[PDB]
């Protein structure tokens, strides 16, 4: 009949460095428009007699 | 014919630190236009008799 008891203790102590690069690109798009006046309109016109 | 029975009980603390620095550069290009005046017109003309 065998037993055993163990206690134990640990300290750890830690260092770290990290370096970091990030290039990154970008494209855009936009319209936008005048519900009020939104175009202009040209007649060509001629006169008669 | 052996046997073994174990019960284990274990805590753990920790502290950690963390200092970190960015540095960044950024360049943007643009170009709009309108669509119901895009450009102007200069014409250069002489009158005859």
């Amino acid at each position: 009949f065998t037993g055993n008891i163990t206690t134990s203790y640990s300290h750890t102590t830690d260092n770290s460095t990290a370096v970091q690069d990030s290039n990154g690109e970008s494209w855009n798009t936009g319209l936008s428009i005048n519900k009020g006046e939104s175009a202009y309109i040209n007649a060509n016109v001629r006169y008669y007699n």
